[PDB]
DNA sequence: CGACGTT
């Protein structure tokens, strides 16, 4: 891990003799430093170059501390990389580059050369190993600690913004991170070439979602402050009444949101045997506890409500509108791509993909999402998915069958594990039915349907066992993915997705069942989220070459919002449906359920 | 309620 070749650079002569090497340059670092954590409002405070490994060179624009000599201009600088950052032929690398793209695009400047990401890398390898960030992968693939921001800033209020920090250490760090990219590049690169799946994934699915990401988030979904500021009144007044109940009840004043302090008064009083425990060994109060213990007491059904209503509340009715960015007014959001293992899209701070569906309250605060003026909301949507990719690749002539066919899958699945056909499938053998297929794509055992179903657990063993028997293909192929996981250890998903698995040779019986459940559903939630990825690279690719009257704003799990005028609803719906079915050579139809509401829970 | 685990 070499270092202190790092020239700081303060004239603009210097930055000509390194463009000219960049022009040159086949792939280089790229890594803008900028004060604010933000990637919308913040103001770009330095870039950095790295062509060879450990050249790197930092350009401030703009520094705020006393004596911040030759600052060049912010304009200048960005006026004379237009041509190099602007150009195609030239792949950068980076990490998080939708931020540094984000931020550049807050000038005009549209960034059109990224090629790889260390943190797309190191997720699409293994990703399973730590937690795709700077830090973590230097130790674990360059093995060289390297320098982080607390010690140039220091935790707390002490934290200093990165403009006005002076030059030497911000300088030597941020050239540090953009030498340390390169070595991680020219580590990672052979590893990712050398795997087929992973290097077609990586270039096809992976990669060209960044520049739609930046955009999705950068435009951001609009909220109406005034319906939450609202509606927390009447939360708060409602969350009153259940004070006063639950208190009338027991008699005492207290807090119904403190676990320890409920169980505790709860069972000392009333004194109901614990039926379930927590993890931790007390006594457990989780929501079957609250049904079950509702069914005696009135208490465990205000606390109950308590909890129900106090969630939503305190959770989207109070954080939401605090979160409105004042700039522009709307609420955006940070699309983690590499985070979670199987590979969907997380979203965070606020976590958009976490708004209530089932709750009518909730279906208010998803009536919370509005359109600016003269737009309306629609609501792209998959429509049992998972099943689709599990018919495709359960090669079952009876679930591919049923798709081709379009008939409910629930009462289809219902039929042919009762006898009966499926017109007479009624509504407790559908959502029976419901249930199977719910829990055989999770993995889940005989115990988990008597738990969601409320039937002897012998009865849902002899359910399993009529649809097993009526569906082979899906076990066999089930039983396969199981023997992969043994020899292979990284069962795939069809577009070339892996998912090590540390654990299924772990000769723990615990372990091993949860690893085998994760290498049934992997090539699952693998499968769909490289659809869903693939829809939104096609649909970003329609955006940016009509450039019509619609904006996608958010990706939810297997739905992709958008905002269109009111006048184009009649043709856009159809033209990113058209775009949507042919998104994947998959056999089955994925079906496309497009709402045209005017606020996000009426096309809901 | 049945399979996993230990004294
Ligand atoms: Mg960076």
């Amino acid at each position: 891990g070499p270092h202190d070749n790092y020239v700081t650079i303060l004239d603009e002569e210097t930055l000509k003799a390194w463009i000219a090497k960049l022009e040159k340059a086949p792939v280089f670092a790229f890594d803008t430093e900028t004060d604010s954590l933000d990637n919308i409002s913040a103001n770009l405070v330095g870039l950095s170059f790295a062509i060879e490994p450990g050249v790197a060179a930092y350009i401030p624009v703009a520094h705020d501390y006393l004596d911040a000599p030759d600052q060049i201009s912010r304009e200048r600088a960005l006026e004379l990389l237009k041509p190099l950052l602007e150009d195609e032929k030239a792949l950068k690398v980076g990490q998080n580059l939708k931020y540094d793209r984000g931020i550049l695009a807050n000038y005009g400047i549209e960034l059109r050369g990224i090629a790889f990401d260390t943190m797309l890398e190191s997720y699409i390898l293994n990703s399973v190993a730590g937690r795709h960030d700077m830090d973590s992968l230097a130790e674990r693939w360059l093995k060289h600690k390297t320098i982080t921001f607390e010690e140039i800033a220091g935790k707390g209020k002490n934290q200093l913004t990165f403009n006005q920090i002076a030059l030497e250490e911000a300088g030597r760090y941020a050239a540090e991170d953009a030498d340390v990219t390169l070595q991680l590049h020219l580590k990672m690169w052979p590893d990712l070439q050398k795997h087929k799946g992973p290097l077609n994934v990586f270039e096809n699915i992976e990669m060209p979602l960044v520049p739609v990401l930046s955009r999705i988030e950068r435009n951001g979904v609009k909220i109406d402050p005034k319906v939450l500021h609202n509606h927390s009144e009447e939360l708060t007044l409602r969350l009153a009444e259940l004070e006063k109940k639950a208190h009338e009840i027991a008699g005492e004043e207290f807090n119904l949101s403190s676990t320890k302090q409920l169980q505790t008064i709860l069972f000392e009083k009333q004194g109901i045997k614990p039926l379930k425990k927590t993890p931790g060994g007390a006594p457990s109060t989780s929501e079957e506890v609250l049904e079950e213990l509702a069914l005696d007491y009135p208490l465990p059904k205000v606390i109950l409500e308590y909890r129900g209503l106090a969630k939503l509340k305190s959770t989207y009715t109070d954080k939401l509108p605090l979160m409105i960015n004042p700039k522009t007014g709307r609420v955006h959001t940070s699309y983690h791509q590499a985070v979670t293992a199987t590979g969907r899209l997380s979203s965070t701070d606020p976590n958009l993909q976490n708004i209530p569906v089932r709750n009518e309250e909730g279906r208010r605060i998803r009536q919370a999402f509005i359109a600016p003026e003269d737009y309306v909301i629609v609501s792209a949507d998959y429509s049992q998915i998972e099943l689709r990719i599990m018919a495709h690749l359960s090669r079952d002539k009876g679930l591919l069958t049923a798709f081709a066919e379009g008939k409910d899958i629930h009462r289809a699945t219902a039929a042919e594990v009762f006898g009966l056909p499926l017109e007479t499938v009624t509504s407790e053998q559908r959502r029976s039915a419901k249930a199977i297929n719910f829990g055989l794509i999770y993995g889940m055992s005989a115990f988990g349907l008597a738990r969601q179903l409320n039937i002897p657990r012998k009865e849902a063993q002899k359910y399993m066992d009529l649809y097993f028997e009526r569906y082979p293909g899906v076990l066999e192929y089930m039983e396969r993915t199981r023997a992969q996981a043994k020899e292979q250890g990284y069962v795939e998903t069809l577009d070339g997705r892996r998912l090590y698995l540390p654990d299924i040779k772990s000769s723990n019986g615990a372990r091993r069942a949860a690893a085998e459940r994760a290498a049934i559903n992997a090539p699952m939630q693998g499968t769909a989220a490289d659809i869903i990825k693939r829809a939104m690279i096609a649909v970003d690719a329609w955006l940016q070459a009509e450039q019509p009257r619609v904006r996608m704003i958010m990706q939810v799990h297997d739905e992709l919002v958008f905002e269109v005028h009111k006048d184009d609803v009649d043709a856009v719906a159809k033209q990113i449906h058209q775009l949507m079915e042919n998104c994947t050579r998959l056999d089955v139809p994925l079906l496309v359920e497009v709402g045209s509401g005017e606020n996000w829970d009426q096309a809901h």
